[PDB]
């Protein structure tokens, strides 16, 4: 498992991009062969996306052959609604870049049937083999998507019912009302996201700290999600300052060692 | 993981019979795809083989095409020996059931080659392909069946020397005399165990609260086999309320919420 | 997992040695179906090697059909220099027995193209299939062969910049001086080492304790990677006397127990 | 240490006032001899406030020869302030009492020599002897008052420089502005508490879990100065539900069963 | 503190009942100076009574200036009933050895008023001015005599109402059934036995092993109380084999080295 | 507790001086009325002597009315032996001060009596009073002076065995040979370091990372000497960055902040 320490968010974010870019690059997509990238929405890949959508512009990347997968979507919430993951997504990073509509995999919150809507999507990823590449936060008790903690490290994309904690934390965006945010929202399971060939969690602030800490320094254990990703074959968590808190000052001083090469341009 | 926390051992029995019969039910097992079932003897499942026996005398379930494969059997022992784990077995459930003769597997104590015994036992596993829902209980140390603590992940039906604790634990069978106990007993794997698709143990009494403990709430560690499971797909634990004095009070409020609506009926 | 509680690195030594003969002696390896073998360098090994000779010696085991691969090897260091782990390997172990040069694999630290020759070297071994018994020791970090902690579980075969601990600790064998010993070295991987069919793992001197404790008492982390051995299928510690300092009473007393039978003629 | 596990703010409120009434009447306070009483300010002892003016009210005491000496103050802040500690004590307590006003002890938040209003009020209490009952909150990092983590277990009253969280914290009372909130304030030390003969805290919501598990189960240590408790000969700690989600079930069930006779007519 | 690692009970009788000799013989006590022993009754002082005996008989002791403190007694239980602890002090020790009956005190469990009996109880010890030696055994959560865990460390004599655990674990002696065994006991508090001079603590049996370990090895805290003697100027904890289960290598290997001298004759 | 957090052995002891310097300055001492200063000697203190004089060199300081005490001395060791302490503190401090031969008290390693030695040390100390400052450095497991760890919080001066871990420790003064150094030395105990009235320890060094850990963050514990400094009413570590490794980020973040004002100059 890798850990980036870096110090600010707008390190974090270009340092995310550099890495997916790099990794699609190499790996020289084609329509027959295209990159499957994972992605997740909210205020934690703000500045990852602001970094990618430069580089592209840049004419550094082209998203043309890169087929994308997002991990989550509110349940019965109008596409067009501004605050749906859908609008997210465009408005933040595809309208700004060359990918396909075809190219683009996103959980419909108003499928008619909802199981057949995850079962499919499930499909559609095996369609194209594996995401080669799967980004994702972590919540505050390490939880991934919208997977519980305890949940199985099996589970797959499926309904879920949103927790107040949720409701509340995502309140702001709807005026800063509750009772506005969606009950249920469609998410990835754990499964899902750890058949990904490489997995690359971002963790922005002190209010990550415990759950970096029982990533890097505690033990496997599935209470805490995000440890499990120590039995993942190419797992890397990126973080900034504030999220350190929790961590052994000889643990940030052997990632900052062994990866002071990795860490500039940022 | 799933955690059930009920009241009384009755209602642990009612929670985990109901279980099996709307697993079999969904299954809709067949004579050429029967449903295959692990299960255990003692004390622990005793509330769940009197509310199996009521639901299939009510007209719920037949066992006409359920394959059962039991964990463990004591060497030596004349299968009519009231104490065998055969006897138990056919007292407690097959004598009320519709099961076929063969469609039942015990470990035979006195078989003439005993390694010969648990290599077929594990043939005749596969042969069926699969164990779709197997049913413990679990020792104070935490292990499995006959199972020592530090076993392998990857262990298989085999001979096992039994240790005076169960010998003494085991003697009031036995009149209360421990030297009449058995010294040997056959015992599938942890690793038999594992492959099965669905794991659901029953946790029943407070000197079990340490072994519940090690498994919801501690880490991955093989001196604690109960908490192994942490990483299998499908693994349910069901306990009373005796066996969580060693959860913290948020633990077992969080299962409490996330499970009330899978516990009324009992 | 089996810890072999001895008391003296002799004994260690012989109790391995012991382990590896039988487990090639059952096996019954011919030209076509070799027994597979991996090893290390170092004090660690010194009492098993010896042990290996005189049971070859006393006409108890032929490595006519065995093949053997080396953990690491120092990168650009001529095999001819006293100190290469080439040398130390015929010095020896090869020097004294009946292997053929075809049957013995060691990385080369002098190969044109370094990549290449770590990806060989795994092509290698997954010609023979796999490697039926790999010895190796760990370092007072838990560490394995030249892998840093928190390597991935499934790492291979690679370059690695060495540690100053390492260099300094190595130091002793080029005169005592520092700037002799490499920088860089080869080394196979955790994910190579997993893949072995059984894993023995050599413990001796209480500068080890913490990494003793790590692997038999301590939780599954990917900080000791000692530890993940708890997930392995067939794995042994073999441990002298000081190296227990850090256990349980009651640890040491319980393995004491269960393998008794195991460790007398040493 | 006692610990008081109740269900609601009010109940401990109840609980506490009447706890402070049976010492009063117990004591049986004169003119000469007067029961000095420690007293905290904030939401915390709201309840407690309410209903020991009922009592009073109900004719159950008299203040009349009870002297007070309060926790802290606010820095440079008229007393006529509405958010002052000053006029917090009169509007919540003491203009509903027969307190005399000589009974009255409070920090100057406007000394002109801040060291010696410090200074004096510790002179103060010693005069009386020592204060009988010190009633107080507790922080959710555990501190006392506005003494800092690992504070001395022999500090004594003085000024302290205000920390953001606070400031925050506090805000709110301040229109909701941070600049608006002092940024000094003068507090009693960890030493004036414990040399209280009875201690008792409140502990209301799940902020404060943590602080009461570090009290209740923890071991001593400078960090949660709240566990230094344990050393007291005579502490009590009164809690709601909401405070008790990190104690173990059977530490809950300890003190239930220990307190039960003296948990009702609340 | 001193931990004294023996083998056996009958060794751990031979080491207090010499210690406790060597302690009197060097003070010289006289009938204006007497030397005041704190003893406890049940099994685990048993072999330390038998060893006192016989030093004694054979001429090595005299407890002629010896005034005796009990920790315990009954409450409601006729003084002459054999399971009184007055019984079993007569009859295991007081028998046998010179000592004046003015010299011996034991809580009277018939006293009329039981509040003046435990006061008057402390005031006799006070009169002596201080007890010299304590010794007494440890319950299995590390609790001292009939003193609750979390009790404070200044807590004097008082009654105590007895737990099902203790009944049921005292019933043997009364018959074998529980409602025979008294509801209400006597103890000394733990401020009484910390104020003796010194205190030594008989620890034997794997029962035992938990409490053993919290007191050597564990932090101080109020829920094991034995772990407070840690801050006592002199305290000794003098236990068998069976007890250290616990225990690290190291600890156990600490302590043999430190009092190697100290324990040979036994 | 105080924790100053500095980075180099050189600020240490500029830090640690001038602390000295402003409490004696502070103190104003006179011939009747002396301040007392417990010392150490070793490479620790080095930079906080040359520190001390050159600011009595600068004019700062006068120790013509300071009275010091050392912590231990060699037994049996001439003091003009060049290793001796005696020799130490001449020719590292009291050579380059004024101050009077009948203010400095060392122990006598050859003494005719040595108990009588130790007693009249600790009579000597009470004599003045008290220690107004005790300077010490900690040992890698946290004990302090030569007192072994789990001795007694009122251990006195006494003479003590050295420990093998200590002579070699201590070879290299003496040739590089281990029969060299003494077998024996004299030493301050616990309880007379805990009479003093501030305690200031200087952590340097990477090797002594645990047991600072153990005395800001652990818990109290007999087993680490250092940690009982919690309870100390006025203690003080003062460390270089090497001694923080095993610190959690935000505690050495919160000491740095709280002794922001205090670290400049050095």
């Amino acid at each position: 498992m890798r850990l980036i320490p870096l110090t600010t968010a707008e390190q974090v974010g270009k340092w995310a991009a550099r890495h997916i870019v790099n990794r699609i690059n190499a790996f020289k997509p084609t329509a027959d062969r295209p990159f499957v990238l994972g992605l997740p929405t909210g205020g934690t890949p703000m500045t990852t996306y602001k970094a990618l959508v430069e580089m592209h512009k840049a004419g550094q990347v082209s998203f043309k052959h890169v087929v994308t997968f997002n991990m989550d979507e509110y349940v019965g919430l109008p596409k067009e609604h501004p605050e749906s993951y859908y609008s997210f997504m465009h408005r933040n990073f595809f309208d700004h870049v060359d990918i396909p509509a075809e190219n683009i995999n996103l959980l419909n919150g108003n499928a008619p049937d909802i199981d057949a809507e995850c079962r499919q999507y499930e499909e559609k990823i095996r369609s194209y083999g594996k995401i080669h590449l799967f980004m994702g936060g972590v919540g505050n008790d390490g939880h991934i998507a919208f997977n519980e903690p305890a949940s199985s490290l099996a589970s797959r994309t499926r309904i879920k019912t949103l927790t107040h904690d949720t409701r509340v934390a995502n309140s702001r965006f709807f005026d800063n009302d509750v009772n506005q945010v969606p009950k249920y929202a469609l998410t990835v399971g754990v499964g899902t996201l750890l058949d990904a060939e490489e997995v690359m969690i971002l963790v922005l602030g002190s209010q990550k700290a415990l759950a970096l800490q029982a990533a890097v320094e505690g033990c496997v254990n599935h209470m805490w999600t995000i440890s499990c990703l120590q039995l993942h074959p190419k797992a890397i968590m990126v973080c900034d300052e504030p999220s350190t808190m929790e961590l052994k000052v000889k643990t940030l001083r052997y990632f900052n060692e062994l990866e002071a090469e990795n860490i500039k341009g940022l």
